[PDB]
């Protein structure tokens, strides 16, 4: 099951194009408080969301603007799309898998018509939160500046 | 330390005056898919916020729309204004206290002026959420309809 990169870590690739900060600079404080579970946020640039791991869907938000994701290594995953963005009640937001599917890498999981979003929400910083981290872990960035979509090797579970 | 009731249950009184709900009934999936933690909500009809319990205050967000407290007892509560209000940057949000303060039943934490926020949100419904439960823990709620700040016995953690 676990996909395992040449340092045998679990393969978690950027599920979206655009800038990769600490969870810190979310300007909610639900997740820069750290209130569901550690992580780290992406500012996109592309409205394509793309899996991160191979896994499991394990919820689809109504709006479509959220995903819950479980990685064959057994962490769990949850990324909302853009701040306060249930307001728009799912406009702007497409949807490409359902609950209970298997994901790849690189699977497109979300499309977002940011134009339609942009100018309604506070910020389109999207958190990519670990739900059940073990005690003791931390998420760690390691890329900078700009991520692409499926890039490898951006963050660490230490 | 904690306060108790004649059943020997620690006292926890309603902190808003309006309709009382399940935590399911929020149009919000962070909340009603118990993302934080098991709760309730309540539908506010006035915009002021009262402590439910004796405690500490261990948060108050920027925004002055959800504050974190800690009963004498231990159980950690947030209690969330409203949904997606961050947005409004606090405007409309004024708040009386400040953390580390010690908090009694009914004493006022914060005000709110629903008509400033009312058009902004897409729902006034707050959710009160029990973010630290044992394992095995379920809020129930036992009022039913409408409750006002500071009557007792409205929820039930069993």
């Amino acid at each position: 099951e676990p996909l395992q990169n040449e340092i045998g870590e679990e393969v978690f690739v950027s599920p979206i194009t655009g800038e990769i900060h600490p969870i810190t600079d979310v300007p909610d404080q639900v997740f820069s408080g750290k209130m569901m579970g550690d992580g780290f946020a992406i500012l996109p640039s592309e409205g394509i969301v793309v899996s991160p791991v191979r896994g499991k869907i394990l919820n689809v938000f109504p709006t479509k603007h959220a995903i819950g994701l479980q990685s064959d290594g057994g962490r769990e995953i949850l990324i909302h799309f853009g701040i306060d963005t249930v307001s728009l009640k799912g406009e702007g937001f497409t949807s490409f898998v359902s609950e209970g599917d298997r994901v790849e890498p690189g699977q497109k999981l979300l499309e977002v018509d940011l134009d339609a979003v942009k100018p309604n929400v506070p910020s389109l910083m999207t958190p990519i939160v670990f739900t059940n981290l073990a005690e003791g872990e931390t998420v760690s960035i390691k890329a900078s500046g700009s991520v692409n979509r499926e890039q490898e090797d951006i963050v660490k579970i230490e």
